[PDB]
């Protein structure tokens, strides 16, 4: 915890069913292919309306993973 | 799709049953109303609380519909 | 209050006489022709200095009234 | 202008040929329909990709326009 | 309603099964010791993921109390 | 002034007359009971329409008050 | 109208009787010295309490002068 | 478009030629390398100005594009 | 982790030797009475300057602690 | 480069052909009488509407130049 | 303190050897030429890095001076 | 310098030495594995207090590297 440093991405999920559909849809899909999510954050809740009644809710994230070698989890001052 | 121009409205949807709720509870007023909302944006989500347990999620969408004559989807440049 | 969804506009209000004039000089033009006016929110205060010593505030400001029929004044959850 | 109120509405004007072009191509519908464009901000440039070499840039302001009879251009303060 | 006061709080409610759970988890243990919650704002919706896969919402609002005397509920101009 | 620490709290001001008197009537009620009320900011005005013709200007508020002893006012580098 | 410039300044006024003072007593000393205050804009309210009941509402504005030499109020394109 | 997910890049497109340049020239590198590039958001519109006379504009815009492989567009709820 | 609700408080601290000082000497007293501080965030970074030539730099930020009780650090979702 | 220090002035810069032009006219002006125009950044992108279908793209842009004796463009740490 | 009137400039300070560096850096420089420097807000960090390795912390901040002649520091409401 | 593109990524840099550790701990980890970081701006100070007095800046940043082929350093128009 001395040198850790993150990198943060921005993915934009999406599901029919919700905000938190999209959150868990999205941020799974990044996970399929990255090390270690640790956090997200919303940026935006966005929408498309299909069918006029059809949403497809969209919302865009900021996830956050380490990409600093697994090393000392230690405080150092 | 060349001179294709929109209109975005704001309106506030509310529900005491979640946020999913409110978006869809209003933006369906919306359309009994408008033509082709195609698109909404979340603005905020606020809530009142009666009875002190009875929150009233208040969410603030901007919707946006067509206004233009449905006139050729084409590419011009 | 289960369904209950409003329409927010904005419009600009303008008195030589302060913020406070504006606020009510358009607000009240608002209302001369629109449904419940239920709330306002500013958005900014800018104004024009004609003579160099004449200004004319202007407030923008959100406004939001009723939209859906007056229904049941109700907590559904 | 000591009562003068404005309104302001929101469109997304578009043209694959430049933000200039979607900023006159929205402009000039929306003054088709309404009265005394006075003003215009600009609050987004965003865009498709069609074909991917297409865009179809988005540009979204907000215009303003005088609702309030055309009364005495004055200054009273 | 004429000289009503109101003092506005922040909370971080969480929950691992949404953020209509966290908003409400937070809520009502805030309540459990304060006065009179009257009103919320989202600000953040934020959140880590456990195990990778255990998502712990974490929203962020303002929340919003009175505390002058209860007195006249009135309007004065 | 060395290590004088402050504390921000939020208070929204209410009143009929003005944005000048929900400043001071909120201010006012919050030295009732509070120390060395030293600044203030204003982050919102906001209001609701009574009888669609009393507004009730509410103005969101940041104030700040020493929390730290009375120290000494100095600089120390 | 071609190729006017403006420049805009930014300054705080300072009254302790309101907003609209602070608004009127620094725009007006910009004017005692600088040419053509034509618009301005408020950033901010904030203010000091002095004696705990005397407020200095210090408003801060940025305030837009021509620069360019009176040249042919005219529009070209 | 039950579970498309897509990922956001942040690019700085530059052009001494304008900002539909810039938008253009750094949009087109991004897909010489990228999949789908589905759509863009300015952000940032700045520029350096070399030989005092030499603007380079440097517009940096946030764009879009799928990652999810390509799948049934579809809408399930 | 269930229903952990925390609370964020702003406080400003202030120092002549830095930023860092004024974080540390800051939270620091915030600690002598508050419980968990847990997290914070910097919101601004001011400052005053005395005898034009000692700056006392002054950072206000958002400071959070746990309320809720220690109870189980579990996931349950 | 050790300690050279910029200033950063506001400047609107107008023109009836877009918002590069606007850029450039006002831009241009600047240097007329000011020292090394090094960079600038867009902040807003209005416009006035005059004959209902002339607009002036009014483009505010920050500009900054270097106040500090060309000194020794170099790196000390 | 009845009309005290601030005028407002914004620097931008740079050192390479931190960002209170740069604070002390600029606000000097500022201060070699103008009247009385009270206060400073910083509005961002930024930087580059030359040889890969040597970053040259660039801070911006808005520095505030009084312009109105020292006059009486009073209160007068 | 014609058609120069860059590419902005995101990282957050932790030091529990200070700010300025963070940056430079971070921005360096990141050229330890990507090309020609050419500038940084930082978006959030922020930070975790482990044992209460140990806290663990943690600095977000965006930071911007050249992708475009060393090409040309030239200027076009």
């Amino acid at each position: 915890m001395s040198n850790h440093t993150y990198r943060v991405i921005e993915i934009v999920g999406t599901s029919p069913d919700g905000v938190d559909a999209a959150i868990q849809n999205g941020l799974a899909r990044a996970a399929q292919t990255m090390r270690a999510l640790d956090w997200f954050e919303v940026q935006s809740i966005r929408g498309h309306l299909t069918d006029g009644t059809v949403a497809h809710f969209q919302v865009t994230m900021k996830v956050g993973f380490r990409l600093e070698d697994s090393g000392s989890g230690h405080h150092h001052h």
